[PDB]
C-alpha cells in the first residue's frame, strides 16, 4: 500500500539544517539533521525520504535543485515537510 508518512512542521531558522542525499532516480534523502535544528526537534531523521516541502513535490527533483530550494525558504517562516522513513533504500545510497 501507500504506507505511513510523517508530517513535520517547523519554523526555518537561518538555515533549515539538513544535509541531502540521492537524486532524481531514487529520491531525496535526509543524510543528516543537526541537533542544532528544529527539523530534528520535529522528528525528521537521517534516512528519511523527503516527499514534499511546502506543497512542492520532491519525488522528481534533482539533489542540486532540492538544496537550492531549502536554501531559498524564507527565514523565520514555517516549513511543511512530508516525509517517510526509508532506511533500507537509504543505506544503498550512502
Amino acid at each position: 500500500g501507500p504506507g505511513s508518512m510523517k508530517l513535520v512542521k517547523f519554523r526555518k531558522g537561518d538555515s533549515v539544517g539538513l544535509r541531502l542525499a540521492g537524486g532524481n532516480d531514487v529520491g531525496i534523502f535526509v543524510a543528516g539533521v543537526l541537533e542544532d535544528s528544529p527539523a530534528a526537534k520535529e522528528g525528521l531523521e537521517e534516512g528519511d525520504q523527503i516527499l514534499r516541502v511546502n506543497n512542492v513535490d520532491f519525488t522528481n527533483i534533482i539533489r542540486e535543485e532540492a538544496v537550492l530550494f531549502l536554501l531559498d525558504l524564507p527565514k523565520g517562516e514555517e516549513v511543511t515537510i512530508l516525509a517517510q522513513k526509508k532506511k533500507d533504500v537509504y543505506r544503498r545510497i550512502v
